[PDB]
């Protein structure tokens, strides 16, 4: 009925009355007028969002900020009706916080897209006071975000269910399956399963915004931070630790294949050699606070803002597992070449058929993992080689939108999809370790246990 | 001086401008000659900033010394100009711009005020103070405090180098019999402390400290690997950081060997032996070192005389030094406690086995491996406590450093790092090297060297 600008001024005016009021009747009346102006403001469409759908995320977030505000006005009203003026004034002072962190960005004029109005100085973009970078990655369209989300949902669900089956198959036969070198594939699978949970957490109701955005709607950058939720650092820890634990268990896989010949139980502190390196690296990223959120990937990761951190903590360790894993695979084929030439009557003897089965299967999984890890490496390499320029194009676009503006260059979502194909694909390929006639018997034995 | 200091300074600049722009090889030799004279008259002068100062004061002595290195570099450039090497004479003349700006300009009327120094390298400019960079010598510590630290590092580093080199030599002299677990773990620990000692001692070579810790423009090394700077800083960092990180991981292996060697006597557990934990021990420090180089957080420090991680930004020291050492204390500590539990269990379940009557060689090796492992834990813990003090206080020190530096542009130092905490760190760090090197101080070593003495 009334204009949004007037409704906003009614909120300002009545807030002044509450703080300089001596009685709860003046507070009650000011809050009642605020509740009316908040609800009517909720019905209005911000001037910036006239081209936007009423069911669009910007409009839904706009309306949500007033839902929080109306609840807080109602909380202040039960206090005022209790004759608690001091407490009602205190609750009313919290309306300023909500108005400024959630709604203000839709009533500004001070900031221009992709910048967003926020009173939080820790959220401000470089030297621009009062404005922070919007949570939604400004270099990619809503259509490119949604296409990417459907892509992660699909690949993430498939990897999650495949790896979960392999884990369930292993624990069902844990007495007979927890034996080296077979149990290496159990931990490889656990790594990609936990990793998938990390990638899939964004698909829960309102989870992507909780993970990737700051409470004031700006993008999560340089986490761990003060007065922000733990959702970002949790997703990063799940994704990054599982990713790094996965490439380390891959080296163990190549090592097991390289030593499967010298040999033809063994469950000791092997875990110390595998879980330590991703722990130290994860802890190092948390101490240097280079954890950032991203709306298109829907996760929190390292080196999204500053590419060097992705190069140091993702590219370089994966490059080292490739050269170490590659070494054990080459040495493994040389030993296979040696045993085939020097002793032709080893693979030509049926006496050790169980040795021939496990060694051939180990090598297949070892080389398959290597190929996918090499694709994963190449995509992080393209990103390392080009993100300095992309960061400059990001900053240049964001800045002339304040003072037509073009995006010179941007990250490639295709390269990201290839990386995810190879990353989730390792998880799906490694899960086929349990896709044998022997596991059909394990689930039959599990069914006959009731 | 016959001519004014500001007059001779203008002559020094004008000739330096007609060197890179000079169209004659004779003009290069002519401009270098006129500058040599202009510097010697400027050296005679007393800057108004130091007119209250005695002529034998540290300040006046450093002002004159600046003109000695300036004249000395002209001699290096005049011999190249006389040999017709125009490209080499102009390249050596750019090192004169550094000597003028970084060592002498602070005593004259100029753009910058100590601890800031004139630099034509924009990468060195401190914040919004255009044309000025932070001087290489740490402004928080005096020359005497620096000299006292350098003597301390020299004594501890030379002793740690010689002790570890003796232990490495003894192991390689009897390699067929010495290359055995858990004994050979002490050879790899010693190898880390030896290599690390070379890193710390590199600064004592002639003019090496300045090359390690300073930029070509005379400002301190920060955020290394830095473009168009020498690799001397990152080489020293890699040697010190990698050796430090490998050493504390080889310490975890030591505690592991102690626990599992006892476990192997009492239950189904393989000792130790043909196990390549080498993969973790060399990889974990490699992966950490490459991450630091990729995020370019290596910095130089004149008081330590090395390049290290997180000097400028304490969070990098916390993530790459404090957190890893803390992790080695919980894992190493865990294996030591488990090791004593197993030790008591063997003594209980196998009466008299670990004695001079029964398994005397196992008893003896397990006894000194435990004393070395508990001693090393104590030193690593002292090391951790010192890196923890630094982590807990550097956000303040960084703020005090910035506030002091900017105040001199447009005060007093509120707080600063503790050099005592650093000496205690170096005592326990080098002390581990010296303590772990005594593994070879037995009668059997005398026998090894007598048989090696042909
Ligand atoms: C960083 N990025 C920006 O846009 C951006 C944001 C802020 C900033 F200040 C400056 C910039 C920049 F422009 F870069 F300069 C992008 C974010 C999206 N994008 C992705 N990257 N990686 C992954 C991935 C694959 C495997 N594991 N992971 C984590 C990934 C996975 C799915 C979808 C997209 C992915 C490429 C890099
Ligand atoms: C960082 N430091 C500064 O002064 C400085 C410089 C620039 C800057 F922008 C801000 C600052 C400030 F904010 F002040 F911190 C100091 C450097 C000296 N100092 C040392 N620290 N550590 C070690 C050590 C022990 C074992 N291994 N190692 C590497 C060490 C060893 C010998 C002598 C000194 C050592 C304490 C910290
Ligand atoms: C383990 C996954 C938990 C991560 C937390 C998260 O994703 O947040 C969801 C949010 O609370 C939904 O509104
Ligand atoms: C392992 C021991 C962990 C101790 C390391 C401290 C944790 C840390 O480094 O993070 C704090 C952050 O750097 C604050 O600025
Ligand atoms: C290899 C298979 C992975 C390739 C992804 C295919 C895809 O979805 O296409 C990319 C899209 O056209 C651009 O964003
Ligand atoms: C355990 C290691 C604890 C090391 C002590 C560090 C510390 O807590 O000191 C605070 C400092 O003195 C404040 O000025
Ligand atoms: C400095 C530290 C000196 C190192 C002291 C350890 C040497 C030691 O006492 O060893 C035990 C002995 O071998 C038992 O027979
Ligand atoms: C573009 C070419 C660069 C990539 C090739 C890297 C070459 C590295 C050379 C040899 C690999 C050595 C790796 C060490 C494996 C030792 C493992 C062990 O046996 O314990
Ligand atoms: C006491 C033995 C020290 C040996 C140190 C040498 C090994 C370290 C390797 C490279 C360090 C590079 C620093 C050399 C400085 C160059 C000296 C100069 O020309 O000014
Ligand atoms: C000092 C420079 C550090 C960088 C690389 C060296 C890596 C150390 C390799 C040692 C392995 C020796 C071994 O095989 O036992």
């Amino acid at each position: 009925t009334a204009d949004l600008e007037d409704n906003w001024e009614t909120l300002n005016d009545n807030l002044k009355v509450i703080e300089k009021a001596d009685n709860a009747a003046q507070v009650k009346d000011a809050l009642t007028k605020m509740r009316a102006a908040a609800l009517d403001a909720q019905k209005a469409t911000p001037p910036k969002l006239e081209d936007k759908s009423p069911d669009s995320p910007e409009m839904k977030d706009f309306r949500h900020g007033f839902d929080i505000l109306v609840g807080q006005i109602d909380d202040a009203l039960k206090l005022a009706n209790e004759g608690k003026v001091k407490e009602a004034q205190a609750a009313a002072e919290q309306l300023k916080t909500t108005r400024n962190a959630y709604i203000q960005k839709y009533l500004s004029g001070q900031c221009e897209v992709p910048l967003v109005r926020t009173d939080n100085p820790k959220s401000w973009y470089e030297d621009v006071e009062g404005c922070g970078i919007q949570c939604q990655n400004p270099l990619f369209t809503e259509a490119e975000h949604q296409d990417m989300h459907s892509y992660i949902a699909a690949f993430g669900a498939v990897t999650g269910l495949c790896t979960l089956f392999t884990l369930a198959t292993f624990v069902a036969d844990w007495r007979n399956s927890n034996r080296y070198p077979a149990v290496i594939l159990f931990y490889v699978n656990a790594c990609f399963f936990v990793g998938s949970i990390g990638w899939l957490a964004q698909f829960m109701d309102g989870a992507r915004r909780e993970i990737v955005c700051r409470a004031d709607g700006t993008m999560r950058l340089g986490e761990p931070t003060s007065n922000e939720t733990l959702s970002c650092v949790i997703i990063f820890v799940i994704v990054y630790y599982a990713l790094m634990a996965g490439v380390v268990w891959f080296v163990v896989l190549t090592y097991a294949w390289h030593t499967s010949f010298k040999a033809l139980g063994k469950t000791s502190y092997f875990h110390l050699l595998t879980w330590s390196l991703p722990f130290v690296l994860t802890v190092a990223i948390l101490a240097v606070a280079q954890v950032d959120g991203d709306s298109v990937s829907g996760i929190c990761f390292v080196g999204y803002k500053n590419y060097r951190y992705r190069a140091g903590f993702v590219l370089a360790p994966i490059g080292l597992v490739l050269i170490v894993g590659g070494y054990f695979l080459i040495r493994g084929v040389m030993t296979l070449f040696s045993i085939k030439s020097n002793h032709p009557g080893l693979l030509s003897e049926k006496a050790a058929s169980k040795i021939n089965e496990t060694m051939l299967r180990l090598g297949i999984f070892g080389f398959l993992a290597f190929g996918f890890v090499l694709i994963t490496f190449s995509c992080h390499f393209y990103d390392f080689f080009n993100q300095a320029e992309w960061e400059r194009s990001f900053r240049d676009y964001v800045l002339c939108q304040a003072n037509d503006c073009e995006i010179k260059n941007r990250p490639s979502l295709l390269v990201e999809k290839i990386n995810l194909f190879a990353m989730f694909g390792t998880g799906i390929a490694m899960s086929t370790w349990v896709w044998t006639k022997a596991t059909l018997l394990i689930w039959r034995r599990t069914w006959c246990r009731l």
